[PDB]
């Protein structure tokens, strides 16, 4: 039941796709990604063909888990799946994997670096990145790298969280630190960054490298207290914040000058150097600043995520037949 397929030069490399798709044609480039025409929908999409997707025992895996995550994503804030092919008609012959997924509008920074946003526009992007957040985590997903340009929105201000300016500028402080068990928190920490340079047309904070970026951080939220300093496990990353002279936190009505008051609120509800007291997706989407959005009854939470093979060392050959596996069980959705 093989569709046809057909073969085509654009730039870089090669391609084959079935005939379902049409007028293929580059959007840039992990991968490189092509707008087509689907004529089984008639919709927009995005093809996306890996690059090179067995090179290594990491690739081999990472092609894996972008499968693995895919597959799994159905909710309506979230990239998911629309097909996954190749032109491969046996496992021996695998080597080519392809995605396709809805073509979205631009993203978000197609749409700060335009203007600066209203207020009642950046209440509905991130109450839909909450809400798309509280699904992922549901799943005990950490998405670890939102940002910007990780935030596809459509003409209509839809908006769908995916995964592929400097990444540094969006990073809960936790993880440059190089702490080992940082939580899902670290991305409302990135939402909150996004947040603050929605309402104001700048990057919250825009650090040169690591340790400018923390000293950035510490100047707004102030160096940490006794309660936080005494979580600090790291003997070398405590002295460094320690002997970094002392902040005060700054208030954040005064910061943000102008903006909402609830929306300032939520950012300093979002913005606690101490992850253990930072607002959870769940609890932000229930935040006054939202009161028009939010219902409780249409925020669902995700099926159960088996990531155990996260912690598993295999062959390229085994992740690779991981990922045949995974193309040939694939169901396309509910086509409505
Ligand atoms: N329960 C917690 C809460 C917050 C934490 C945090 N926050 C960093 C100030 C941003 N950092 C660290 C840590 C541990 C080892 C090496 C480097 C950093 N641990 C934390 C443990
Ligand atoms: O995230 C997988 C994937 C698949 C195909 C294209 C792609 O990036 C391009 C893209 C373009 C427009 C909206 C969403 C994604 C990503
Ligand atoms: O990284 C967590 C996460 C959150 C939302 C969507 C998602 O899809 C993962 C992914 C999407 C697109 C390309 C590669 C991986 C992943």
């Amino acid at each position: 039941e093989r569709p046809t397929f057909y073969r085509q030069e654009l730039n870089k490399t090669i391609w084959e796709v079935p005939e379902r798709y049409q007028n293929l044609s580059p959007v840039g480039s992990y991968g490189s990604v092509c707008a087509a025409f689907d004529t089984k929908t008639g919709l927009r999409v995005a093809v996306k063909k890996l690059s090179r997707p067995f090179q290594s025992i990491i690739h081999a895996k990472r092609t894996y888990r972008e499968l693995r995550l895919l597959k799994h994503m159905k909710h309506e804030n979230v990239i998911g799946l629309l097909d996954v092919f190749t032109p491969a008609r046996s496992l021996e012959e695998f080597n080519d994997v392809y995605l396709v997924t809805h073509l979205m509008g631009a993203d978000l920074n197609n749409i700060v670096k335009c203007q600066k946003l209203t207020d009642d526009h950046v209440q509905f992007l991130i109450y839909q990145i909450l809400r798309g957040l509280k699904y992922i985590h549901s799943a005990d997903i950490i998405h670890r790298d939102l940002k910007p340009s990780n935030l596809a929105v459509n003409e209509d201000c839809e908006l769908k969280i995916l995964d592929f300016v400097a990444t540094r500028w969006y990073r809960a402080p936790e993880i440059m630190l190089n702490w080992m068990h940082y939580n899902q928190t670290v991305d409302i920490w990135s939402v909150g960054c996004i947040m603050a340079e929605l309402l104001t047309g700048r990057t919250l904070f825009p650090g040169t490298d690591h340790i400018d970026q923390l000293k950035l951080i510490l100047r707004l939220v102030g160096t940490p207290g006794a309660e936080l300093l005494k979580k600090i496990s790291s003997e070398s990353a405590r002295n460094y914040i320690q002997s970094l002279t002392q902040m005060p936190k700054m208030n954040f009505a005064n910061v943000f000058i102008g903006a909402n008051p609830l929306a300032v609120d939520l950012l300093e509800k979002m913005l606690v150097l101490d992850s253990d007291k930072r607002i959870t997706a769940a609890q932000a989407l229930a935040h006054a600043y939202f009161a028009q959005y939010h219902d409780p009854d249409d925020e669902p939470v995700a099926d159960p995520y088996d990531q155990s093979f996260e912690s598993r060392d295999l062959l390229i050959d085994e992740w690779k037949s991981l990922t045949y596996d995974e193309v040939i069980s694939f169901v396309p959705p509910p086509l409505d």
